[PDB]
């Protein structure tokens, strides 16, 4: 139940980033060294976020 | 409990898509050709992510 | 669990929001107005998000 909900969270948050990166590379100094930093912490996040959904639906 | 954040997760991003829909709004060949297929599948997304919370909501 | 994933869910999207905040800082008379909105109403949606996982969590 709200491990299903749990991945389509997930799937929309995985698509709107692409999205972004998209606006960010449409929109492109120290504007390019923040959208780099928030680039790589949400990649991160993103997967840690799968791992867990990974985990979470073991059970 | 967890239901109640679900839906407050998926609000937080059905507004973050209508803000994104408006930064590429502002923003805008091939760019408006990926641009659009994210506002489709989010869009899909985002239903079966609602139509989920109504399901986890029965219970 | 799920609670885990949850917090998790919740800092990609509060991470994106400042990055949305960055692509509409680089974007940047109606637009600034239905922008501005959003942009509040998302960081109220935010806090609420958070206190829930706040209650959630103690049990």
């Amino acid at each position: 139940g709200i491990v299903q909900q749990q991945q389509q969270l997930l799937d929309v948050v995985k698509r709107q980033q692409e999205l972004l990166r998209l606006t960010v590379w449409g929109t492109k100094q120290e504007w390019e060294r923040k959208v780099d930093f928030l680039e790589e912490n949400i990649t991160a996040l993103l997967e840690e976020a799968q791992i867990q959904q990974e985990k979470n639906m073991y059970e």
